[PDB]
C-alpha cells in the first residue's frame, strides 16, 4: 500500500477529496487525524462504500441525475469515485463522459454546484501565471483545455464547456491510470457566440461575443508559456473541442515545441486506423489493397486520411501513390481537381475526375473497399450504397462513425441485412448485437476515442516524451488492433472489449515507452529494467493510500528520555 | 455588513461553508483570497444565486429530492442556504424539517454523503472531551442532542436520527436567528433496537443493541459535563427524540443544574397552551373554567398538562384543584385512582372514578370543554365524539395534534361539519381552510413546535439565562397568543401566520430578555438600554459578511518606507 | 521584482523565514497578510534593516557571539540574512563559516537553540523516505550531507557536525546565488567516537559509537535512493566532512549514478589547481615544466595531485609521465616504490627513489618549483626550506594551505622575508598583507573552497547535468585563474577578490552551461540563447519578493455583479 | 498532565512557542506530529 504523509488534520482534512475516505477511515485513522466524531461510528471497506453509491445510483430516474450524483462523489472522495467508475467501466464511461456529459454541458450553468478545474479568461491576459497559483496542486503532469467553441456535436457552449475537460480527465484516470491529483482541467473563456447563453441570467461565463484574431492568438501563446513554465516542459497539454480552424492552427503552431496533442484530430485518426488495421485481418489483405471513400471531409475525415497515408507510406508506398487511394466527399460532393469551394486541406485529395454530387453514383464510380462515414448525416449509407458495396466487395468495410446513432450513416441492422451479413462494420455510437438468419450474432464495436487518449497520455508522461509525433498515433493504432483476438474478429468486432480498456491503455503505454528508450526520445532516467513493471508503477490505483504518520521505534537505549 | 476577517486563503477557504460565497465573490475578493480562477468568471448577486437554487428545486420530483438538494446547499454555502430557507419559510420548513426529515432519517444510512454534526458513542465513554475537540467551531451556544430512540413517530432509528438535530438547528437559525456557526447537532449512539438497521449492510451506526441502565446514565452525565465544561454553562443543551422514561428522567436530572430543556415535552406544552390561551379569547372565559380531556398520556400530554396546571396556579388556583381539571386516557383507557398500569407521572392525574375504556363514553361522562388529541390514533374524534362536544359546549375546543394527517384525530372538515361550525379547532398537521354553509371561511392553524423553540433559544442565550424555568414556557405561550389578532380569532386561527415566524421568535426573545434583567436572572452585563435592538443585534443575517482584510491608509509621513 | 504568491496569513506567516520581512513589510502588505499590529509601526527599507543588524554585530565581543546573532537572523528573515552576508562577504564569511563555525560545532550541543537542517539516524534505516517528509520545502535542488566524522580539523564531532552543512549552504546562497529554499542540510548520525561528547549530558546526537561496515554502507545507499527518489535525479548531493576512506569510497560508488561530488576532495583540488594556473602567469612557463612537492599525502594532496595530472594530460603529456612530476610526503616521509605503510592511492605516486624522512633534504633532493603544504604540521616550511626554494627558483611557488593559521607550513611574513620577496604565495587561512623591506606590499590570497563549490552547484543545476566529472573541476580551475588580473598577480594575489565572489560563480556556471549544451550533456530544454542571462536568471536575489495577491481589474461590463 | 489536542503538524508546529517542546518531544510525539527529523536524535527531560 502506497504512502502520502499529510500534515492536514481535523475538519479541513475531510474537505480535501484526495485525503477524505469518509467511513473507510479506521478508528485509528480518525483519532490520529483529529476527525474522530465527525463521522458516524461504523467502518466500511471500499466495497461497502461502493454498494451504497450504487444503491443510490440505481434509484435515480435519469442518466443526467446519475451524472450529478457521480460528480458530487468526485468532489468528496476521489478514490471512491474512481473505484466506482472502474468497477464497471462500460457502464460508467457514458455517464461521466459522452453522451451524458453533453447534456451536463448544456445544463452546466443551471446545475452549477461545486466548481472543478481552472477558469482562465481573456481578461486575465498578462496574469495567467497568477491564475495558475490558485490551483492547490503544484505537481501537474496532464492538462486538458477547451475554449468551449466546439463541444461534442453541440457547437459553441462557451464556459458551459467546462464539463468536457473534467469528464475527459476522469477517463484519463479511470481508463489510463493517470494520477487525478496531477491532472488539471482548464477552460479558456474568451466569450461565446451562443445566443441562449448570452440571454441566460444564470450563465456562468463571460457575457460577451468571442474575442477573435491576434488578441486570441497571443492569449493562447501566454497560456502555453505560463503552464509549461510552471509545470515544466514535460507536462502534457491536450486540446479538446476547439473550432476546427483553431484546433488545426494551434496544434501546428505548438506541436513541435510543446508536449501537446489534439484528441479530436489525432486521437480520432488513431482509433479509426486501429479499426481499419483490425479489419485487414478479416479481408486478409494489405492497406495498399484498399480503396477508401470518406463520406465527409471535415476534421475527422482529414485526420483519419492523414494517418492512413502514413500507414500506407509505412507499408512502402510513396506519398503520391498513397494519397490516390483516398477519396473525400463534402457537402458539395466529391473532391476533384479544380472544383469550386475547396480548402488547402481538401486540395491534397482533389484527384483529376468528373464532378459528382450523388453519393450512390459516387460509390458506383469509385467502387471503394472501405467506406467511412464522418459527415453527421443520418442514413447517408442508403440501401443502394450497401448493396453496391456488397456487390463490389466480398467483405465491404463500412464505418458509420457519426454520433449519436440518430446521425449514423447506417444502422448495424441495415448494414448486415443489406450486405447479407458480409459487411465488416464499426460505428461511432453503440449498436446492439445483430443475429444473422444463420444464427450467428455479430457484435459491432465502436471506434471510441477512449481506446487512444488514456494510453497515449500515460505513455508520453511515463517516459517524459517531449513531443507527440504522428508515429505515436500510428503505433498506438497498431497496438489496439493487436489486442483484437481472432475470436473477436470472427464475432465481427474490430476493437477490444471496452471492459478491458485499462489493459489496452497499459499496452499502448508499454509500447510508446519501449520505443522511447530504444530511439532515445525518453527523458526519464535511469532507463527502467522492465518496461511493463515501470509503467505499472506510474499508474494510479483506486485503493486508498495510507496517510497515517510512519510510526516505528528505536532501541530503548537511544529512545529513552535522558535525565539526571 | 458584519466584518469577519479570515486568515483562510486558496482552495481550502472555498471548502468552508461559512466562508464560501460561490459566484457572489467579487473579482476583488477572489484575487485577494487567492481563489481567482477556481470559479467561472461571472459575479452573481444573492438573488441570482437564489434563482439558480429555486430553478433546480422546481425541476425535482419529490420532497426527498428537494431535501437532498437543500442539504447539499447547506454544506456548500451556509448563508445562501439560509437565504433560500428564509425566502419562503412556510414552503421550506417542511422540506428541511418535519415531515420530510422523517423520510431522510429512515433513508439516512443509504443517502449518507456529506456528514453533519458530531457523533458520540457509548464506546467514547471517558473520552467525550476529546471527541468535542474534533468540532471546528470553538464558540458554541446551542446544542440539540438525540439518542435516536424516538424519532418523530417512527421509533428507534438509532444513528439515522442525526437528521433530526441537523434539521432542527436549521430552524433555530431560519426561524430564530441563532448563528449556525454557534450551533452543534449531536447524536449519542448507544446502539439501536431497530432490527432492519441491525441487519442493514449500509447502517452507519453501532451495529449493536442499546446500552441501558447506569452505564447509559453515567455516559449522559459525562456528556453534560464535557459540553458545559468546554462551551461554558451558558451553552444551551436541548434534548430531542428520547424515549419516554429517559426524556423525563434526563430533564428532571439536569434542568436545575444546566441550561437545558426538552422540546418534545416542554416546547409542545408551550405551543399547546398558547393555542388554549388564544381559544379563551373566543370562549370569553377563564382557564379556571375549563375541563380538559387528553386522548393520550405520553410525552406531549404530560408536558401540556403540567404547563396548564402551572398556568392555573398563576391565575390563583391551588395545585390540587388545578390537577382535578385534567383527565387523561392512555392505551389502557381512562386514568383513574388505583387503576392497573400507572406510571408515577400518570398517577398525578388519576382521580377517583369508575374505570372506562371507550373514548365516546369517556367524553359523554367527563364533558370536557377542551379535548386534546395526542395519541396518534387517526379518526379517534368520531362523529359521535364531536356531536357530543358540540352538545355540551357552546364552542367546544378541539385540538387534533396527532401527526401526520393520516393520524389526526379528525380533519378540519369533519370537525366543523359535525359541530355545525361551532368548534374551535387546531391541528398538528396542516389542513386547508374550510368555508361553512353560513359563508364563513375558517383557517384552522397548526400548533407548530416552531413557534416556540427558536425564540426560546434566542432569548435564553441572548441574556445568558442559566436555567430554563416553567415560567419561560408559560410566558412564551402568552407572547404567542398575544400575536393573534381578533381578526385571526374571528377567522378561527389560534396561531399567528407561519410566514411571520421570525417576528414571533423575536417577540418571544424580547420578552425573555426583558424579564431576565427585571428579575436579575440575566448574566450578560452591562444591561442594554434597548432590549429590542439588543436582541436584533444578536440575530444572524442571511447577508454575506465581508471577509476581506480591513484596508486603510495612514498619513503620508508615517506610512512611508524609511531609507535616507 | 519577483512574485511569490503565498496562502499563508496572520501570525504563522511571520514565523516562516522565507516569507517574513519584519519591519520591511509595508502597511498595505501588513493589512493584506492579516499581520497588522504584530509589528511596531515603522516601515524600514532593507538598508535600514541592515544598519540595525550591523550595529548589533559591531557591539558584540566575540566572533562566536556574532555567529549566534547571524544564525538567529537566518532563522527569522532569510532575505535580510543574505542581504547582510552579501553586503560584506569577506567580513561575514569567516563568521558564518570557517573558522568561527569550527567553534560553533564544538559548542553545538551547548548553544543548540532553534534547529536547522534534517537529522537522519542509523535508527531510521528503512524509513528515510518518511523522515524526508518532515522537510517543509518540497522542491530541493542541492543537499549538503555530513556524518560528522571529520569536521574541519576537529575530528569526530558526531551530531554536532550539523553546523557545517548549514554554514556551507549559507555560502552556496551568499557566494553563488543558490536558492536557500531549494537547499537541504543533512546530518547522518550513525553515532560518534568522540569520547567527550559521549560523556557530555547535553550532547544532542545518538549517545553511541559509530556503526561501521555493511550496515553503514546500506544506510548510505538508502539515503541516496530516498533523496534522489523524492527530489529527482537532478538534485545535487554534496558530501562534506566524512572520514577519508569513507569520503573516497562513497564518492567512487555514487559519482557515476547520482549527481554528486565531495567538496573536500574535488573542490579542494579545483581551487588549488586554480592557484597554480594563476602562478604560471607569473613564472611564465608551462605546467609541464613544474616539479611539484606535496608536504602531506592526505585527502587534499591526493585530490589536488589527481587534478594536476589531468591538467598536464590536457596540455598533452601522457599519464605515466605527468605522474612523475609530483612527489608526495607523508608522516612516514617521502613516498617511493616498495615502501612500508603505503595505501593503494599513494602507490600511484610511488616513484623509483630512496626513502627519506627529512623534508629539508627532500626539498634539496627534489628541487621542486612548487611546494604545496597540506600536512597540518605548523611551521614545516622552515627557514632553510624557504632559503632552498628561493635558491632553486627565481619565483618559488609556495602554498601553505594548512588551516588555521597556527597550522600553516609557514606564515606570509616568514615566506616573503626568507625568500626576499620572490615567493609566489597563497594560504588556506588569511594572512595580513606583507610590507617588504623596499616598502612594497604583497597581498597573499586564500585557496578558499568557496571560489569553487557555489559556482559548480549553480552551473550543474542550471543545465541539469546528471553527473559531475573531473573535467568540471579542471574547467572551473581555469575559469577562476582567468578571473585574476595581471595587476592582481603583481600584488601577489593568486585568486580574485572575495568581494567579487558572486561574479566568479556566475563565470564558473556560465562555462559549465556553455559546455553542457555544446557537448549534449545538459538536460534542461529548450537550449537558451544567452547562457549568461540564463544563469543569472537562476540566481537568488537578496531583494524581497512581492507576496501580495496580484490584483487587477476587468472591464466594467464583465466585472459587474449581476442582478435582475 | 493536561491535554491540549493540536491540529497543527510538521514544521509550523515547531514555530508555535506554546506547542514547541524542543528536544523534550518524544520519538512518538515527533513521529505523530510529523516533525521527526527536524530535531537532533536525543530526548531531553525538562531538567
Ligand atoms: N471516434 C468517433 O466515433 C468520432 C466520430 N466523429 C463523428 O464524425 C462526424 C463528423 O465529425 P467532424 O469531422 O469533427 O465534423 P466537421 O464539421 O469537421 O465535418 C463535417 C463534414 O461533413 C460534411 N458534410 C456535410 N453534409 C454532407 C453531405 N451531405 N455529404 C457529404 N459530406 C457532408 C461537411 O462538408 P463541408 O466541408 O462542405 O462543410 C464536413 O466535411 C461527427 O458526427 C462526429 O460525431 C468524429 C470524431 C470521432
Ligand atoms: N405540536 C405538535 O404537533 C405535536 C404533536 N405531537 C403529536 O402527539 C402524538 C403523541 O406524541 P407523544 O406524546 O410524543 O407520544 P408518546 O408515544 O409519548 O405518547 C403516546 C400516548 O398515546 C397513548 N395511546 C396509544 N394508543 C392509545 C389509544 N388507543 N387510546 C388512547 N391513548 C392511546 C399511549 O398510551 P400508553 O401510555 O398506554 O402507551 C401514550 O400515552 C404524536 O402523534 C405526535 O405527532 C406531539 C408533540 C407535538
Ligand atoms: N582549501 C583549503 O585551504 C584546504 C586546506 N586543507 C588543509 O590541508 C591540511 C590537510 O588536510 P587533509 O589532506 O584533508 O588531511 P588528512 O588528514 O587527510 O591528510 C593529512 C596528511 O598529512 C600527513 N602528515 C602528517 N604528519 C606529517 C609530517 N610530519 N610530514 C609530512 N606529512 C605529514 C598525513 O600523513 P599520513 O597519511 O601518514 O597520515 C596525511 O597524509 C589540513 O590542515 C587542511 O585544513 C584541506 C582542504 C582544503
Ligand atoms: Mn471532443
Ligand atoms: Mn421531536
Ligand atoms: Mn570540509
Amino acid at each position: 500500500p502506497r504512502r502520502r504523509h499529510t500534515h492536514q488534520r481535523g475538519y479541513l482534512l475531510t474537505r480535501n477529496p484526495h485525503l477524505n475516505k469518509d467511513l473507510a477511515f479506521t478508528l485509528e485513522e480518525r483519532q490520529q487525524l483529529n476527525i474522530h466524531g465527525l463521522l458516524p461510528p461504523s467502518f466500511n471497506s471500499q466495497e461497502i462504500q461502493v454498494l451504497r453509491v450504487v444503491k443510490n445510483f440505481e434509484h435515480l430516474n435519469s442518466d443526467f441525475d446519475r451524472y450529478l450524483l457521480l460528480m458530487d462523489l468526485q468532489d468528496r472522495n476521489e478514490k471512491l469515485f474512481y473505484r466506482v467508475l472502474t468497477s464497471d467501466i462500460e457502464k460508467f464511461m457514458p455517464i461521466v463522459y459522452t453522451p451524458t456529459v453533453g447534456l451536463a454541458c448544456q445544463q452546466y450553468s443551471l446545475v452549477f454546484r461545486k466548481p472543478r478545474g481552472l477558469f482562465i479568461t481573456i481578461h486575465d491576459r498578462g496574469h495567467i501565471a497568477s491564475v495558475l497559483n490558485a490551483w492547490p496542486e503544484d505537481v501537474i503532469k496532464a492538462i486538458v483545455v477547451t475554449d468551449g467553441e466546439r463541444i461534442l456535436g453541440l457547437g459553441d457552449l462557451g464556459c458551459n464547456g467546462m464539463g468536457i475537460p473534467v469528464g475527459k480527465l476522469a477517463l484519463y484516470t479511470a481508463c489510463g491510470g493517470m494520477n487525478p491529483q496531477e491532472c488539471l482541467p482548464v477552460i479558456l473563456d474568451v466569450g461565446t457566440e451562443n445566443e441562449e447563453l448570452l440571454k441566460d441570467p444564470l450563465y456562468i461565463g463571460l457575457r460577451q461575443r468571442r474575442v477573435r484574431g491576434s488578441e486570441y492568438d497571443d492569449f493562447l501563446d501566454e497560456f502555453m508559456e505560463a503552464v509549461s513554465s510552471k509545470y515544466g516542459m514535460n507536462c502534457l497539454i491536450q486540446f479538446e473541442d476547439f473550432a476546427n480552424v483553431n484546433a488545426f492552427r494551434l496544434l501546428n503552431k505548438y506541436r513541435n515545441q510543446y508536449c501537446t496533442f489534439n484528441d479530436d484530430i489525432q486521437g480520432t485518426a488513431s482509433v479509426a486506423v486501429a479499426g481499419l488495421l483490425a479489419a485487414l485481418r478479416i479481408t486478409k489483405n494489405k492497406l495498399s489493397d484498399q480503396t477508401i471513400l470518406f463520406q465527409g471531409a471535415g476534421e475527422a475525415a482529414l485526420g483519419i486520411a492523414h494517418l492512413i497515408v502514413m500507414a500506407l507510406e509505412k507499408e512502402g508506398l510513396p506519398k503520391e501513390k498513397a494519397i490516390k487511394k483516398i477519396w473525400l466527399v463534402d457537402s458539395k460532393g466529391l473532391i476533384v481537381k479544380g472544383r469550386a469551394s475547396l480548402t488547402q486541406e481538401k486540395e491534397k485529395f482533389a484527384h483529376e475526375h468528373e464532378e459528382m454530387k450523388n453519393l450512390e453514383a459516387i460509390v458506383q464510380e469509385i467502387k471503394p473497399t472501405a467506406l467511412i462515414g464522418v459527415a453527421a448525416i443520418g442514413g447517408a449509407f442508403s440501401e443502394q450504397i450497401l448493396k453496391d458495396m456488397a456487390a463490389f466487395n466480398e467483405r465491404p468495410i463500412i464505418f458509420a462513425l457519426s454520433n449519436p446513432t440518430s446521425k449514423a450513416e447506417c444502422s448495424a441492422e441495415q448494414c448486415y441485412k443489406i450486405t447479407k451479413g458480409r459487411a465488416i462494420f464499426a460505428s461511432g455510437s453503440p449498436f446492439d448485437p445483430v443475429t444473422l438468419p444463420n444464427g450467428q450474432t455479430l457484435y459491432p464495436g465502436q471506434g471510441n476515442n477512449s481506446y487512444v487518449f488514456p494510453g497515449v497520455a500515460l505513455g508520453v508522461v511515463a517516459c517524459g516524451l517531449r513531443q507527440i509525433t504522428d508515429n505515436i498515433f500510428l503505433t498506438t493504432a497498431e497496438v489496439i488492433a493487436q489486442q483484437v483476438s481472432d475470436k473477436h474478429l470472427e464475432e465481427g468486432r474490430l476493437y477490444p472489449p471496452l471492459n478491458t480498456i485499462r489493459d489496452v491503455s497499459l499496452k499502448i503505454a508499454e509500447k510508446i515507452v519501449k520505443d522511447a528508450y530504444q530511439e532515445k526520445t525518453a527523458t526519464v532516467y535511469p532507463e527502467p529494467q522492465n518496461k511493463e513493471a515501470f509503467v505499472r508503477s506510474q499508474m494510479y490505483s483506486t485503493d486508498y493510500d495510507q496517510i497515517l504518520p510512519d510510526c516505528y521505534s528505536w532501541p530503548e537505549e537511544v529512545q529513552k528520555i535522558q535525565t539526571k
